[PDB]
């Protein structure tokens, strides 16, 4: 549990360095600086406009961006599913 | 013990009604305007609907720390919701 | 889980049949007919645009419209969800 | 049988992508133009990400029962993804 929420946090951390860096001088309003970058990714985790909002516009510059959110989702959500089960598993 | 879940929710529910109201009612009156407005919008930010695109970005161009409001929020409520559903499953299947 | 999607089907017709009656001459779009009905509450069930896109421009008409879609969330989306846990559990 | 899940779930998405670009191909390019772009609609669609208002009102104005495609998709998908990720966390928790 812990460890598993640490996991997220270094995953979280590294992902909006690299979005940063990837898509910051292309889409400023979303991942202009690592704030705007771990609100995004916390959005696109949540699932929100993560399409049609997020990556859609994105590949429009980037063609390839689904390699890195599509990963991203897959990861974050079943770690966050896996963190959630695992607080309601120890307390009981 | 799901009737204290449930009960936590209801307060929790009421509490940020009440601070989003005073925080974001005039900046935001469709949304926030008065109790029930705050309500219903939490209700939905708490279903994840529209809730950064639709609420928090249009609401962080005015207050900028949005966020710390909202972020915490739905980690609460979700966390909850979740707990409580699976509660009412578990005692179900025991009785 | 065969009484369990038995009811959910029930609540599923009795509320298209509600929501044709209550918003249908407002707003044909969505609840025109029991089909466009039985669309947009299974789209709403699923949470996909529920507010911002379907129940506010509803309450724009109909203030109190959220009485029937809010109780309709936490009914349809708890018994599809016991449903789903219910058919892994029997499969185990 | 996990391994045999995420199999199956492989299979119906690339047969469901190939129906999807045959299906609305030359009517909705953007979406549906290629494999490619068909896999990707339909992972979006299975997250249910703007399905409806985003993908499927719009397809639907063209083909009016596209709903008979996307509906069984949407409940055949989400129901294997969910037993999935259990079957992940219930397997690791054993061993
Ligand atoms: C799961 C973990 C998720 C963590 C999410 C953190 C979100 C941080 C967002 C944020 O703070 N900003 C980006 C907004 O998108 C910047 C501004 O809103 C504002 O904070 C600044 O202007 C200054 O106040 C900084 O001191
Ligand atoms: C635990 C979930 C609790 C959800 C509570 C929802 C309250 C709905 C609030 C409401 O009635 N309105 C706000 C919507 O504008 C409309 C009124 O102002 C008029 O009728
Ligand atoms: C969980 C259960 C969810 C059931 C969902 C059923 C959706 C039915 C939607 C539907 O069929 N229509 C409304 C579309 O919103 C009507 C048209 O699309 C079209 O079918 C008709 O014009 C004729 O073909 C009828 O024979
Ligand atoms: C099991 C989940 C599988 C998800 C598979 C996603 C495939 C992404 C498809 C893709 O690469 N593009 C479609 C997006 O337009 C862009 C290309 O056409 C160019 O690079
Ligand atoms: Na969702
Ligand atoms: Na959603
Ligand atoms: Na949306």
């Amino acid at each position: 549990v812990g460890s598993v929420a640490a996991l997220l946090t270094v995953v979280f951390y590294i992902a909006a360095v690299m979005a940063t860096n990837l898509y910051g001088a292309t889409f400023p309003e979303w991942f202009g600086d690592l704030s705007k970058s771990l609100y995004t990714l916390f959005q696109v985790m949540t699932l929100e406009s993560w399409s049609m909002g997020i990556v859609r516009p994105v590949m429009n510059v980037h063609p390839n961006a689904w390699v890195f959110f599509i990963p991203f989702i897959m990861l974050t959500t079943f770690t966050v599913l896996n963190l959630f089960i695992g607080i309601i598993v120890d307390a009981m």
